[PDB]
Formats: C-alpha cells, structure tokens, sequence
C-alpha cells in the first residue's frame, strides 16, 4: 500500500490475515469489510497478492474476474484512450486492465495515485472487487429473507440475531431493505411475541422489541 | 488512525484483536475500554470497520446502527447546513452522517481532523458508538444489582466481586451507584459479616469491610 | 504513550499482554513491575484504559479506585485551585481527577507532560494506582512471613524460596524486611541446616547460607 | 528488500511465512502469488534467502536451479560483456550470475537497483525463479483438465471448483484456458446440468451457470 | 532502551520473552547470553524491569539482589561523592545505587548516557547482573566436570556434548578450561575411544577427535 | 544489525527464530542460509549472541569455537599489527579476536563498519561461522551420496528428493557435485527408470529425467 504519500509492501501479516479470513469465514459477510480494511491504501498489485493467494473457491475467483472484466470493460467505453504521444511530465490515461493491475507496473500504479490531480486505481479496482465479492456472498447465501421466522420456544433475541444477518445477505436496496424490517420481521416473530409486538406500534425501535418481548 | 498528526491505516492486528474481544468476550462491560484502546485517534472509516467486521450479533449491531442513526439526528438538529458554496480554504459543515463516516470520504474526514480549530469526526462519532454500545450492554446483562446476595458460606471477597460486576453493568449514574454501594452491599450480606460490617460503621472504606469479613 | 516527546497510542499487544497478565497471574508481586513496564512513559487514559480493560476482580478493582481518590484528595488538598482566568501560553493546574484522568483531555494531558517545567500526570497517576495495586497484592497474599517454616526433608532451596516469595507479598519497610531475613530464616530452618546455619555466624550471606545446607 | 529506496533486510516473519508456505501447500499455484507477495522489492540475495531457506523438495529446488542457469545464460547471450576498464561514477552491466545473485555482492545489486536510469536486478530474477516455478507446478499437477467430469449427485459448484482449480494448473496460454472454459466445462457436466447448460446458450456467464445449475 | 542515542520504551515482547526463557530454561548458562541480547542498550530501569519481572526463584533473585549491592558498595569505594553542588551544564556523579537504578530516576540515567564523555550506567548495572547471574547459574549446576566420563555403549557425540554442557556451566578461568579440556575429555572417554584418541596425540584437534571415534 | 548505516539491536523474534531453527532442524542444510538471513548486517555482537543462545549441540559449538580459533590466527598471520599509537580521526586495525567479538567493544565494531574506506567486521566474522557450521553440517550428515539408489517399488521424484539431499550436505566443490549428478543419478535408479533414463542420452536435463520416469 502507500500510506501518508509513501509505498509500502504488503506485511506478510495482512496477507496472512486476509487469507486465514478467507479460509475460515468463507464467503460470509464480514469478509468484505474485513477486506477493505486489509486493503486500505493499496495499490491493484497489492488486490491481486490478496485475490490470488486465495486457494480454494476457484469458482467464486472466477466469478469475481468475469465482473472485474466487465467492470474494466464499462471504464474503456466510458473511458476511450487518446491517440497521440504522452508528453513529458505527463502519464497515460488507464485503460480498464491497468486499473485491474493486469497490464500497468507497480511504478505506473504509484504514478496515478502520488501525482497531483490523482486517478485512484487502487480505489477504483477495489469498488470492482468488492461489487464482485457482493454477488459472490449473495449467491451463497443459503437461506432467504421470507424463510425466517421465530420459533415458538426460540427467544427473540435469537430471532433477531438470525433474521439480521439473513438480511445483512439480501439483494436490495437500504428502502428495500427498511420495508422488509418494518414488515417481517413483526409478522413472523411468534404469536405471543408477535401480539405483544403489534400492541406496541408502527414506530417502535429495535431496542423496544426486544426489550418488550425479553420475557417473552 | 491519526498519530502525531499523521494518518495510519487500522493494522491487522488491532482489528484482529477488536474481532477476537467481540467473540469471547460477547458484551461484557471491559469490551467497552477495549474498544476505546482499540480505536484510538481513529477515523470514522476505521470505527465503521471495526463494528462492521463483527459477524454475529447482528441484533445488537443492528441497536447500535439505530442508536448512530438517532445521534446523527440530534447532531443535525442542532447543526443546521448552511446554503452556500463551500469557498477555497474550508470545507463544508459535517452533518451526522458524514460522522458516521455513511457519506464522507476519507480525505473529507481527515481535513476535519487535521485542519486548525478541527471538528474531531471520529472522537464524535466514537461518542455515539460507546453510547450505543452502553445500551447494549445494559440489555444484555442478565442480573441485576437488587439480586446480588452474599451466600451463608461464600466467602466475603467473592460477593464483592459479583456485586460490582453487576453495578458495572448496571444503568445508573454515579451518584445512584453510589447510594447502592452504601446501602445494599451491606445489607446484602450474609449475617455473620453483615453483623461485623453493621459494627464498622458508615464510614468504612472497602478495604475496611474486606479485611474485617476475611476471617469470616 | 509517549516517546522521545512524541505521543503514540497504546499498542494492541502491551494491552493484551497487560490483560493475559491479571488473568494468570491474579494479584502476585511481579504483576506490579509488569505493569510498570507496560506503561512507560503513559497518559492517564493509557493507564485507566489498562485498568478498565480488566473483566473480573472487581472487588480490587474497586479498592484501586478508592485508593486512587483518597491519593486525589490529597493532592487537591496540597494543591488548591488558584481562581482567575488562565493566560495565553499557560495551562491549568491540573486537580485529583485530572491526574486520574477522569476530569481531564488527552490533549491536557499531553500538554502536561510536554511543556517545558512539565507536570508528570502520568508518573503521579501510576504512582497512586501501583500504591493501591501494592494494598491489594498485600490484602490478597494468603500466607505470612512468621508461618513459613522448612521441613524436616525440605531441600534449603526451595525453603528460601517460599520465604522469600511470602517476604516480597509482606507489608513492611527495608528495615523491617531485613530484621526478617536477619532473624527469622534461620530461625524458622530445620534442625540440621539450622545447627550449620548458626555454625557460620550473623554475618553469612545468602549465597554462603545456601551453600553450606546444599548437602543438607 | 528495498522500499521508498532504501535497503531493509528481510524480515524473520517474512521468511517463516514463506519456509511454512512451502511445507503446508507443496506447489500449489497460490504459492506463486505469495512467493511474488513476500519478495516485493527484494534483491536478489533476498530470494536466494528464500528458495535455499527451503529444506525438502530438493528436486523442484535442482530443476529451479536448472531453469535460473537457462535464463542466465539467454541474458548473457542477449548481454554480451563489453571489454575495457568500469569508469568512475559507472558500475558494470550485470551477467547472469549476477542477476541470480551467485556472483554479485549486495552493495552491487543495490547499486543497480537505486541508480538513476537502474537495472531492476531483483525483478529480472524474481522472474526467472517464477518461470521455474510454474514448471514446478505444472509438473506436479497430478490431475488433467480433460479429465475433471461432474458426477451425477455432485453439485455444480463443487465441480465449477475442482475445473478451475486444475485449470489453474494447466500449461495454456489465455487463448487455449478460453478455449477449455468455452469447450470442456458445460460438455463435462452431468445430464441433467449439461442440458440445462445447453439451453442458456454461447455467451453465458459463470455466475448465469452457477445460478441456473443451483437447484439441480 | 536507548537506540542510535534515542529513548526507547522496552518493548512488550523482549520482557515477554525475558519472562518466558527464566521459566523454561531456570538457570542454564544459555540465559545469560538471551539476557544480554534482551538488554541490549536498556537503561537501570529496563533491567530491574527484568529481573522484577521473574516471578518464582525468589532465592536466586535475593542472591542477585546481594551480589548487586556488593557491586555497589565497591563502586562507592573506588568513587567517593564529592562535595559541593552541582553546577549548570553538569550532572552529579552516580552512586553505586543510581547505577542499579534503585535511587536515581530514568532522566538521569538517560543523561549519564547521552551526554558527551558518557557513563554508561546500563552496561556497568548490566555487568554486575551478569556476575551474579554467574554466581547462580554455577551452584544451580547438579554436575561436576570430574564426574562426566563416556558411557561404554554411549557415542562419542553425546559424551561430548555432556562434557561441554558441565564444563560451560563450570566455575574457571579460561587457563583452566584448557586443562580440563586437553586432560580429562580423553581421560574420561571409554576405553575403545579413549585407546583411538591416545593414538592421536595431544594436539588433536575436537573435529579430528569425534571423526576417530565416530565409527566407535 | 546495522540497516541503511545506523546501528540496530538484534531484534527478539530474530533471536528466538534462530533458537527455535537450531531446535527443530539441529544441522541441517537449511540452517546455514537460515543463519545468514537472521544475521544480515548484524555485528560480531550480534553473531556471538545467535551462537551463545544455543543451548544444547555443545560439541558442535565447541568445533565452531575452534574453527574460528583457526580462521583468526590465519587472519593474524595476514594482518600483523603495527606497532605506534593511533591516530585522532583513526582507528586500530581490527585483530582475530576482534572480528569474533570477543575482545572488541560494540562501538568499535560500528566504527569499523560505518567508517569510509570500511572493515565489514560481521562480514567476515559471518563467513567463520558459516565455514564451520559446514564442517558441522558435512560430519552430522549420516547418508553418504555413494549409498543412495532408486527402489524398485520408489517413485523417481523421491528419488530425486533424497539424492540431492545427500549432494546438498556433501562435501565437494561443484565441479564434483556436477561429476556426481551426471554420473550416479542415472546409475543408481531402478532399472526400469534407468533403462529409460540411459535412452535419453547425456544432456538430458533434471525436467526431462523426471518427466520420462514420471509414469514409471
Ligand atoms: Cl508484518
Ligand atoms: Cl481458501
Ligand atoms: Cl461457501
Ligand atoms: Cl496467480
Ligand atoms: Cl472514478
Ligand atoms: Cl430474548
Ligand atoms: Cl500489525
Ligand atoms: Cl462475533
Ligand atoms: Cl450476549
Ligand atoms: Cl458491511
Ligand atoms: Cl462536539
Ligand atoms: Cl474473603
Ligand atoms: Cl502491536
Ligand atoms: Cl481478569
Ligand atoms: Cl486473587
Ligand atoms: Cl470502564
Ligand atoms: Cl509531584
Ligand atoms: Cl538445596
Ligand atoms: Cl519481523
Ligand atoms: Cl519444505
Ligand atoms: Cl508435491
Ligand atoms: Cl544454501
Ligand atoms: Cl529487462
Ligand atoms: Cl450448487
Ligand atoms: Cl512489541
Ligand atoms: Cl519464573
Ligand atoms: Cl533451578
Ligand atoms: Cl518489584
Ligand atoms: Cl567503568
Ligand atoms: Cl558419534
Ligand atoms: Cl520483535
Ligand atoms: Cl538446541
Ligand atoms: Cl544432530
Ligand atoms: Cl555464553
Ligand atoms: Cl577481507
Ligand atoms: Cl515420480
């Protein structure tokens, strides 16, 4: 990575920790965040080092280089090269695969990212990457949204637990997302904390439930 | 974070750390200095990655996302954005959810923090999340401080330990802690060193009671 | 921290090494030198952060906290607030519970610490905290100094071990702890070791007192 | 390594992290990426440290050896060395042996890589050690990509797996490993797959497979 | 420790270490090197850190703490304090008792060492340490160098390796080492060897030696 | 160590990675580019602790005392010291015993290595060591290259593994160990795999060799 702007190597603890995540957790959630945080300053060298010391899932890195190249594709349409001579003081526009750090040097990397007036590829392809790795824990998701419903011995907490992270794996929009608590997660809770739920109302905050139905 | 003040990319092994306290220690009151000790001179980015590197929980990651949310209201109430455009040399007012770090960047975070008579984003924003993470904790405290009663054969330094364990978890300022502590750790005693601490007096100091009630 | 003077923030492995150590090692002697040597050169909130990231002990923890108020109200009373506004280029004179670092920024008391003709509110706050943490190692030791006695097929070595170790716990001055070692470890010796001990006179040393009961 | 350029000698978890990479994975393809990952910006006595820090698999280390005199003697045969005395403020063009760090001192190798207008000695030989090492791993590969066939209870995306795994391994230029993604993957499915994978068409992306096989 | 000169805080894992290695090893004469390579540049204040970290040989620890104070006391004898008071740009000359750190404050120290025509207070504390770790590491050693002879079934390498291991922990000067190595070591050796090594002569060498008796 | 030049103090986790390569591979091959690795720059200081810290193998480091002995005196029949005294801005040409470090302070061996027109003191001092650990090295190996042969029911890569282990601990220049690969590889394998290996012809190289014996 480059940190204030200096490059420095990747640790070998970073990379070790991104892998040990990777093994452990699978394609859960947290892992993105946990990715970001490993990758922060990166250069694409560097978010290459962390995809392809991944061994294992070979479908999920497959699926995450065709949305990386589509990614890549959409940057050169919108994005087409100038014909002529780079001047001196001056550095080529990226095209899609040097964002990708597929065909630029590390030198060329540092170059965009230090130069005054900056174009972060880094940045640019960690937002591809992370687009990808959202679909890759979408589709592994075993369950869905609608599925979960407290049980009738099962304390709330637990449903809550459950019924967020499920959530937390959906494929929708924040408003998506704001409908589907304020409707499921009341409707399907059980019928002695699903009574105790509707006496309280349309407003009621996460807290409230929960508190409401504890000794339920 | 920030060191003297120079940005540093959250290590591997501050968030490991962080992620490991979540899950062996669950929401017990010392995760709260933790946390602290953990994100000290941190961003907005950083504390966003340490709470959304948390699997599990989700119930309560969802609270503290409600208690951010009703934080960042306030602030907005309060601090009202100005119409205008932004001029060369300053930056705009942050609103609260630029204190989340939900719609700020990292250079906008770090301009806050670093530019002369700063607005400190994370220490703000740090605020709201120990205030959240003090609901949690209160919730999920299973005992409570009016319970805590002192065995005939449990020996006096263990009933210390257990009553303030419990007042730590408890919800009260400092002043009811205190009427707690000089009203019902000797009441609740058990006979024998409730007799000898009723003998001490009210003045006696903690040391006084446990040495007085070693014996017994 | 603070290095030369530059603040650091405390790292993640001096504070789990600090955490692991109360675990293991509950209230021992070497814990006090320990966690000296954690917090060289530390804030206030550095030290408050080491003892509030203590789970356990709470009864200890409290007696620390007492302590920790009866040193600040004697400083407060040593040192009075002087009324009138503070001039530029100066800063207050910091109270009790700016010492703890309760009532005190970091930014204080970095301030504090360095400014020319500084005021070391570190160094007197962990000199208050090791004062408690020397009442509780002292409170928790179970055995005493006149008990210990060597058994009849006890090697010399491990006796002087246990005296030793039960002399560190003790509650007494360097006179007093030398009138000790003076007079009861030969004392307290058995018959053998102890007729070879008088043998050699007031004047042996350690090295020559375990030297001659070696055989023995 | 040299890092912005200033010379650090490699770190003890660096070389124990690349000594267990080789005893846990064998020659996996990952390990070339790590490889890469923990020589950034090293010279070429660092990667000498690395390969000779492996005990075992003395044969991949020979043929190594072998493949690093190859493209030694390619460079001298594309380098020759020009006659006359080394003037002052220049330093001699490198020979192969040079590059391979066998017959050049430190002082040398950080020379070229540090002087204006350099001679990158550490990336020109982390090249030849990489080429090996593909040969390595493509020797060592057991399985062929011909032969990978989904099995009539196996679901897709275990076979999607173990496809591009050993498609990773595979000897083939990015035309052919298309040619085998395009051709070989959706003929070697199961029946039921298969034909399901027929009915999508040409231009189905892995995710659009994935999906479409899911329930079968 | 103090870093070319710049101040240093001991760092978390060198007294981890330093605790570590006196647990497992005790007194073997391989702590002492460990100890010095744990103190390298370390003020009186980082060894008494060490040495009041050890918990356990309290006996050891109280023979170190005599051995120390001889030390003093004989430094006090060759440097008597002269009176007068000290003058602007000078520091007072150390007492025996400020260079074992027990009655001088790490700031002076940091002067002894920094200022120009330094005292190393550190390396004189660190020699007196070392000396009585020497005086305890030879009477903790069970085994006399006399007593170690080869085994008739035992290899001539392991006898070797017996015989160095009591003779380093042996208390001689380097003249008599020599003896006892050119004397006793084939003296010593069973009679098949021991025939083997007199056929040698006197200035074989310890190579030659365990080469003649390695098919013995 | 010294790292560009200013002067370091050989690090903990340097140090117990060395011990803890002694342990698990006593003297194996690796060890010794293991060594140079923990000892980059490092002083004759540095050098003699990786060698003190070893606890155990006392014959062997007794054999490495006497090859350094040897390599000294050799140094100082080169290098007779001049008689006069030292000059101001000069330093004392550096004697045997002062390359091995134990008759040179630490700030002399900087000096030596810092100066213009330098004397690499650890350098030198480095390659004793090293020659005898490979005296070590080549003793300890108990397999003899002459001994190794293929099995009928072996697999040609074991094979392969386990002669260029022996060659690797063999002592002989490398116009030898060339003699050997291409004369006692072939000639030792099983006859199926040595039929094979005669058919190819006597430039076959390593690749080729294991790749025709793979099947068989
Ligand atoms: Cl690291
Ligand atoms: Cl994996
Ligand atoms: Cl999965
Ligand atoms: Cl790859
Ligand atoms: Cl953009
Ligand atoms: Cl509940
Ligand atoms: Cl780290
Ligand atoms: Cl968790
Ligand atoms: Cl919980
Ligand atoms: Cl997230
Ligand atoms: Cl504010
Ligand atoms: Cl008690
Ligand atoms: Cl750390
Ligand atoms: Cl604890
Ligand atoms: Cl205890
Ligand atoms: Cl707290
Ligand atoms: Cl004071
Ligand atoms: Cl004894
Ligand atoms: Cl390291
Ligand atoms: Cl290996
Ligand atoms: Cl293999
Ligand atoms: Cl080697
Ligand atoms: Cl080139
Ligand atoms: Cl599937
Ligand atoms: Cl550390
Ligand atoms: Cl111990
Ligand atoms: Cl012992
Ligand atoms: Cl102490
Ligand atoms: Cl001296
Ligand atoms: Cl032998
Ligand atoms: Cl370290
Ligand atoms: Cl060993
Ligand atoms: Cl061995
Ligand atoms: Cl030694
Ligand atoms: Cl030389
Ligand atoms: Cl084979």
């Amino acid at each position: 990575p480059i940190v204030q702007m200096i490059h420095q190597a990747i640790s070998p603890r970073t990379l070790n920790a991104w892998v040990k995540v990777v093994e452990e957790k699978a394609f859960s959630p947290e892992v993105i965040p946990m990715f970001s945080a490993l990758s922060e300053g990166a250069t694409p060298q560097d978010l290459n080092t962390m995809l392809n010391a991944v061994g294992g899932h070979q479908a999920a890195m497959q699926m995450l280089k065709e949305t990386i190249n589509e990614e890549a594709a959409e940057w050169d349409r919108l994005h087409p090269v100038h014909a002529g001579p780079i001047a001196p003081g001056q550095m080529r526009e990226p095209r899609g695969s040097d964002i990708a750090g597929t065909t630029s040097t590390l030198q060329e990397q540092i170059g965009w990212m230090t130069h005054n007036a900056p174009i972060p590829v880094g940045e640019i392809y960690k937002r591809w990457i992370i687009l990808g790795l959202n679909k890759i824990v979408r589709m592994y998701s075993p369950t869905s949204i609608l599925d979960i419903r407290q049980g009738p011995k099962e304390p709330f907490r637990d449903y809550v637990d459950r019924f967020y992270k499920t959530l937390r794996a959906e494929q929708a929009s924040q408003e998506v997302k704001n409908w589907m608590t304020e409707t499921l997660l009341v409707q399907n809770a059980n019928p002695d904390c699903k009574t105790i739920l509707k006496a309280l109302g349309p407003g009621a905050t996460l807290e409230e439930m929960m508190t409401a139905c504890q000794g339920v």
